[PDB]
């Protein structure tokens, strides 16, 4: 049988609680995770997508609830910046409801783990490299449910704000980080 675990862009398996930067598919939309300050927030704690094309962004921590060394596509994943802003109390990133959805962001406390094992990577088929989807999952009530993907909302401002999506979701390939 199969576990069928996350592979990185270079064909490796992805290590479990390894340093990730997390980049577009498509090279022309755009670089790897940031962070930026919007609305009243105090300091960085909305979770973007770098404009510059160049840029592979943040390394991203990926792992997973259990203690392998890889990760099973299937399971359920906490993302969170290796070098996180100041103010963030904690690197993991975490989902926040809104007047016009949920949305993805740091948060200034430490929070729970069901509140931030809730992503997954999904495969996406026909493609040479191993290209993800991202899914947000909510509480199905006893668990999860992971019926939403997370895509890319640009604000007046420019930013371009990781955001629960209906439907164009972000397209990842997960390339290891220093070392």
């Amino acid at each position: 049988e199969f576990d069928d675990d996350l592979v990185d862009a270079e064909g490796n398996l992805v290590e479990k609680g390894g340093t990730y930067y997390l980049l577009p598919h498509i090279w022309a939309h755009g670089g790897g995770i940031e962070t930026a300050k919007t609305g009243n927030e105090p300091c960085p704690l909305t979770v973007v997508r770098s404009p510059n094309e160049v840029s592979k962004g943040e390394p991203i921590r990926i792992s997973s609830q259990f203690l392998s060394l890889f990760i099973p596509r299937g399971s359920l994943v906490a993302l969170g910046f290796a070098n996180p802003p100041s103010c963030a109390a904690s690197p993991w990133w975490t989902v926040v409801d809104s007047p016009q959805g949920p949305a993805v962001k740091l948060s200034q406390q430490k929070l729970p783990e069901k509140d931030i094992l809730v992503f997954k990577f999904e495969k996406v088929s026909h493609s040479n490299i191993h290209v993800y989807k991202l899914l947000y999952c909510q509480h199905d009530e006893e668990d999860v449910k992971c019926d939403q993907y997370i895509g890319i909302h640009r604000d007046r401002n420019g930013n371009r704000r990781l955001v629960v999506t209906e439907e164009n979701p972000l397209e990842l390939v997960l390339l290891k980080a220093k070392s």
